[PDB]
């Protein structure tokens, strides 16, 4: 059931100044990866894995969000909770795909640029497909982000980053968390997106500073939730609510993270239809305890490098994605 993809970075200029030769190799129609695991282009060893969907280096923003995020916006439009992990080892491109990034040069507007990634088109979209159709909505995003099993808050501005907060069990529905203090903005309109992804990215900067390897340590949950009063053409009113959690994992490689650790735990429980599954393990599986074999539809985006240097932890991530395909939920 899950649906696990991969993406396949470029690459830079340090790799093709320096001839960089791929060890790996896509088929999208085929949703076939393939590397190399040692020799030649003239002979060779390779290992080889199916995917739900595959993105080689080619594949630009708009294809991931076409192929797979619109698909899951519409899902969550309907009433659905939904969420989708970057999952790889760093430099892969987990942030690339979530966020994006920007233009050179000034060149694009944010709803324009090409760079932007999953979040940017996502938050954009919403105000799209539901302002032109007849539908009442608001929509709040939170960013909670996770590192050293310790909880921030990258959108209050009334607050700074050093403070963690405290996370607790719901005494209502069972297998959620209550996390005391959490910031959930409204976004009044698409011209309003941009500004908190600035704060957060602010923010960020800051965390960053007073923590060490921040952005590889880190785990961040990114939460849009759609509150919609839909009235039909004819004069039905749907009351909806879908939430998408978007999860930029901390980095692959491998002091401890906990959460990272109890994910992979958690997946192997999962699909090896273990009795006790470790969620209460660490802060992430228990705040994502319902999109892993829970009511939540859930993708895995699995970013891999196509470098020589990286191929142990491209195995290891591709080995690591392809079991997951079997955690069944919904
Ligand atoms: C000086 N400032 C100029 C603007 C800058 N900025 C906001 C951004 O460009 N973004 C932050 C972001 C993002 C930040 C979060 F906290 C959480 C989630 C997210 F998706 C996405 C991108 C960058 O890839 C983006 C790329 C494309 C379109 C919009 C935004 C930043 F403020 C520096
Ligand atoms: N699919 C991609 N296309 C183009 N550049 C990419 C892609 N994936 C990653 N990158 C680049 O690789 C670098 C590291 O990417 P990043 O998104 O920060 O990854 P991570 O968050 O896994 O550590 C950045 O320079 C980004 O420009
Ligand atoms: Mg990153």
């Amino acid at each position: 059931n899950i649906q696990v993809v991969v993406r396949c970075r470029p690459f830079n200029l340090a790799e093709r100044k320096a001839s960089a030769h791929s060890i790996v190799e896509c088929d999208p129609v085929r949703k076939e990866v393939s590397v190399r695991t040692g020799g030649l282009a003239d002979k060779s060893s390779r290992k080889t894995y199916t995917f739900d969907m595959v993105f080689g280096a080619s594949t630009k923003q708009i294809d991931v969000y076409r192929s797979v995020v619109c698909p899951i916006l519409d899902e969550v439009i309907m009433g659905y909770n939904c969420t989708i992990f970057a999952y790889g080892q760093t430099g892969t491109g987990k942030t690339f795909t979530m966020e994006g990034e920007r233009s050179p040069n000034e060149e694009y507007t944010w709803e324009e640029d090409p760079l932007a990634g999953i979040i940017p088109r996502t938050l954009h979209q919403i105000f799209e497909k539901l302002t032109d159709n007849g539908t009442e909505f608001s929509v709040k995003v939170s960013l909670l982000e996770i590192y050293n099993e310790e909880l921030f808050d990258l959108l209050n501005p009334s607050s700074d980053v050093s403070e963690r907060l405290q996370m607790f069990d719901d005494p209502r529905n069972k297998r959620g968390v209550i996390i005391k203090g959490l910031e959930e903005i409204t976004v009044h309109n698409k011209d309003e997106v941009y500004q908190i992804l600035e704060k957060g990215a602010a923010k960020r900067t800051t965390a960053a500073t007073l923590m060490n390897a921040y952005s590889s340590r880190s785990h961040s949950v990114f939460s849009v939730t759609i509150h919609m009063k839909e009235t039909t053409i004819d004069g039905e009113e749907l009351v909806k609510i879908g939430k998408l959690n978007l999860v930029d994992l901390a980095g692959s490689e491998n002091n401890i993270n906990q959460s990272l650790l109890t994910l992979g735990r958690v997946i192997t429980a999962l699909v090896e239809r273990t009795p006790h599954v470790p969620y209460r393990e660490s802060k992430l599986t228990r705040i994502l305890q319902d999109s892993l074999g829970g009511r939540t539809r859930t993708s895995i985006i699995a970013t891999i490098s196509p470098a020589s240097l990286n191929l142990e932890e491209t195995l290891s991530t591709l080995e690591y994605a392809h079991r997951a395909k079997n955690i069944l939920n919904k």
